[PDB]
């Protein structure tokens, strides 16, 4: 998660088990990508403002190995398409995209990465 308190520099902190547990229990048996699943995960992304790495960890914790593999493939395609368009806050001469999306200071890029990560669930059967 990225902590961005008012008027102080942002910083990354690791996921805490109690936070992950609450997300998993709220999702319960809702199919990945379903309206109930997305309603919960959208709120989790807002509350914890996760980096790209944090989102990989959340996907791995919440979903089966199969769903995670499908999501990985879909998001990789969406990222390639987004790079062709240009992405808010992404400088192609700086770090790898996913490194930049782990930089707490690059909030605009992280938020756009979050949107792509959420959108990748739409490719799954279920919804």
């Amino acid at each position: 998660p990225v902590m961005h308190p008012h008027g102080v520099p942002p910083s990354h902190r690791p996921w805490q088990m109690k936070d992950l547990q609450a997300i998993k229990q709220e999702v319960s048996q809702a199919a990945p990508g379903s309206p109930q699943f997305m309603q919960t995960i959208r709120l989790a992304v807002q509350q914890f403002d996760p980096t790209a790495k944090d989102l990989q960890d959340l996907l791995q914790y919440l979903c089966s190995s199969l769903v995670a593999s499908l999501h990985h493939q879909q998001l990789d395609s969406l990222i390639s398409e987004a790079e062709t368009r240009g992405i808010t806050g992404y400088n192609p001469l700086a770090g790898p995209l996913r490194v930049q999306a782990n930089n707490p200071q690059q909030q605009g890029l992280r938020r756009e990465y979050q949107q792509l990560w959420l959108t990748a669930f739409a490719a799954l059967p279920g919804s």
